[PDB]
């Protein structure tokens, strides 16, 4: 009777922000939910405790997205714990600020490893477990397709990479019945992008309706895509950005 | 109810995707008006089913090709329901034919029904919609990807709605009305039956080769115009089985 | 000559981007016809300059809003030149105004001139074009990205041409005719003067803040229709100073 | 000479599209450096041909997967030529294989060569480029449309360059340097031979079913970086025979 009755999900980067909202919403819709995190162990356990209080199974796994072995092992741990896997949400991500002149190799490698390679590795590992009706969603960005200012180029490249990955992976997994999609948030009130931050006025100015998005609304859209009326949504990008990309 | 008290107009709501949209908005709590061209009995059956849920519903005969009829239909719904919160521009036609055989009548009918009617209804709705109002149009996966011959006029008509949607989101931003487009792929309807002559070729283009359900297209429209869709704006949402991957 | 022996028609060739395209195709070797609506003096000056190069050239008054005039103009050029190799759909209008003030006349004029004329001329030209023929239309960076209010009808009309272009490339593929769209950004013309009141705002959207030259737009069109453009097909080429980045 | 006095670096210039670009920039008047990984004989033959035109040319073994080597290659060219005007990021790999079989070595090699090397070279070149400088990268029609299984890592690596290109155009706007991406479709090279096993399937996706010529891709790159390309910026130019229509 739950929209996600019996479903088994992993949300990377689920301790805070958009990922925590997604984890809570999938649980609210009926799924058992695992999350990964890098450092926020207390906050991750609190997400888990809240999901368990609903009567769901939940686990939090410390797994550095930059480490492909940790990512692959986290996916396998979820499938072992829950008996299988139905939903993967690749959400953990970083935004390294800086000018072109100042860009470091460490920032390039960190961004490509966390924002791109971890998505590829988790997707491949999840595909070993997912069956017909399984769902993969990744968190992109409105910046993947429209870059309004300087200082965003490395991040934009990392999110644009996920568009090609998503469309190709939908072809790879089509015969097995697994959909692959990307949700592109615009400005969304989180620790990465606080609505009271110094740059928030400029970000609101780009929107058609000038209001930061809610993480819970991004989560609602992810939950629709991975839910019982989302089966024909596949290989595509869904932008929730207040009209910034109009 | 997710759409408690909302007042909606779905053009071309007598059959197909539009009937599914009208039924879903009503199931979610909205009062729903539909237009139709000729299917008076089917339209009234849609209306009767919505009334049976306890909602208000009306069906207005209004030829999308006639811009006066379209504008009047929008105003008549606002009069009948007291206001208007949601406009879904869904009525559309697909005139089959080769480039060689393309007629002026087909060009005019397609542009008038699939484009001009959307512009006219959107403008009229903008005189009524308040803060939090929602406009959605039905596009097509063919608006951005055209796989074969014989689709060019139709693809042009749907691509036009992309520019309209993005610009209109800018126009209506200060008033707080979102404007979006939902692009179906192959969806089992009278226009595109899943047992039709072209249906194998259409399925072959998808990642998961099954025609879509009109009810799922309706579910996505209902999400966009609902209480968690306020930040979805100026954008296209494709539900096509992966055809455009 | 890059376009030695080629036979071209550029709609709206009396001034602006169209005149620049006409002059460049002629400079590259082509015989060139142009259409215009009212600017007989400026059209004749374009023709006289092309004739001074030694090419054939004609100017046809042909209202793009009249489908019969458009078809007949295409047929007249093919008859006069003995054939047709290149069609450039460039004539267009930009009706300024708010959504509230948008008139049915504005809607019809924009769809008729900016969309229907392109479809009609393309179909007419396809009766004359052969293997190696080329169709290009003038789009706009606004077709895919609309930054402000007041542009929605125009953006819709240019976005329509993307779907048309991609579908027509499929239609004409077996016959070896490419179909492409060039999307200018802010380009210094009577429609969009670089020293105008709103030109500062348009420059601010660009990466390099300088209006484009009509002659550079013409250079890109000339590349697409020339001897190294055969594999450019079904696509949009944007020349907008980075506005759409 | 359209590129009189210009000083260019083409990564992966020993074979294929890169060799064609290097040769075309030299034919247009530029001094040209190339990088290569292992084809020393081929690289020296490209250099010798350019020198026979009267231009300066150098070949540098520089593994794109090594960011220090990439940065050093850019600095070496700028030192040898006295400056730098044009950077073409062309070196790339396509690791064939299924999702099931994808290795971490494949993932790392593809991201290092196809993405990180472009970022590193672009940043290094920006220390030498001045007003009027040009950066172009070789993308792929697969960056935006993926028709089959087995392409997903590669498609991701080329899609990455679209976001890089648009963002870097913003970064380098105040300095007057344009940044663009040219997306070839099926182009007859060692990576994608026109008589290879998958070549029939690739031709079947096109509107005009013939593999592209590397020299035509080079001609389009040469246009973008030349004297009429100043307003082409932050954009993708696809040369794919209509595959992406
Ligand atoms: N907020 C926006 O406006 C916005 C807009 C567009 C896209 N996005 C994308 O949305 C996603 C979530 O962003 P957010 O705003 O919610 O960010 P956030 O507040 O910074 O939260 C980031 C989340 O990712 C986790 N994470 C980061 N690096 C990780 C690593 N190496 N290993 C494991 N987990 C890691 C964090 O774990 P810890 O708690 O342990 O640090 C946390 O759970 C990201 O992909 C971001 O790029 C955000
Ligand atoms: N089915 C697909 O695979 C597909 C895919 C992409 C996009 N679409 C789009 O989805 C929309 C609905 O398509 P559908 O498949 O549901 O089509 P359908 O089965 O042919 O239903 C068409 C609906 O539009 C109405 N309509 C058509 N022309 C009209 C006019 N001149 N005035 C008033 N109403 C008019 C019809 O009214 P009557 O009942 O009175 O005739 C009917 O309610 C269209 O915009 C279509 O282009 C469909
Ligand atoms: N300028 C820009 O910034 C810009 C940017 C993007 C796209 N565009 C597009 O580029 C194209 C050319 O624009 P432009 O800036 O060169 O404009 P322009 O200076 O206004 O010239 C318009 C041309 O189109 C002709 N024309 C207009 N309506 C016509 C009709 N009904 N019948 C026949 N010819 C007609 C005009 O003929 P008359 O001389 O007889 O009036 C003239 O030759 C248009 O499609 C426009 O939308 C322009
Ligand atoms: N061919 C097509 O159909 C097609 C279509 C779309 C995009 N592309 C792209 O076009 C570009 C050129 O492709 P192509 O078809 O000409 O390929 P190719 O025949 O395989 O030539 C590849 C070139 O890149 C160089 N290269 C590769 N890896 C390198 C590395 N680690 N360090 C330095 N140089 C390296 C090669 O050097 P060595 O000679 O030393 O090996 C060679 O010069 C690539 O980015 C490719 O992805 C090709």
């Amino acid at each position: 009777m739950n929209r996600l009755q019996g479903k088994r999900a992993l949300v990377t980067g689920g301790s805070r922000g958009i990922g925590a909202a997604i984890a809570k919403r999938l649980a609210a819709d009926g799924a058992d939910v695992a999350i990964t995190y890098e450092k926020s162990a207390e906050r991750a356990q609190a997400v888990v405790a809240g999901i368990e209080a609903l009567g769901r199974r939940a686990i939090a796994i410390q797994a550095d997205s930059a480490d492909p072995v940790a990512v692959r092992n986290a996916v396998d741990r979820v499938a072992e714990a829950f008996g299988g896997l139905d939903i993967l949400v690749n959400n953990a991500g970083i935004f390294r600020a800086g000018s072109l002149d100042d860009l470091t190799l460490d920032d390039i490698d960190a961004t490509l490893n966390v924002n791109v390679r971890a998505v590829i590795v988790a997707s491949q590992a999840a595909a070993r477990h997912l069956g017909e009706g399984g769902r993969i969603v990744s968190t992109g960005s409105c910046l993947a397709t429209r870059v309004p200012d300087a200082g965003m180029s490395l991040y934009a490249a990392s999110k644009a990479a996920l568009i090609g990955w998503t469309q190709g992976l939908a072809r790879d997994l089509g015969p097995r019945g697994i959909t692959v999609n990307i949700v592109h948030p615009g400005s969304t009130d989180t620790d990465m992008n606080p609505a009271d931050g110094a740059h928030a006025d400029a970000q609101r100015s780009r929107m058609a309706i000038q209001q930061y998005g809610k993480a819970d609304d991004v989560a609602a859209l992810v939950a629709f895509v991975v839910g019982p009326e989302g089966r024909s949504i596949n290989g595509t990008g869904l932008t929730i950005d207040g009209g910034a990309n109009a």
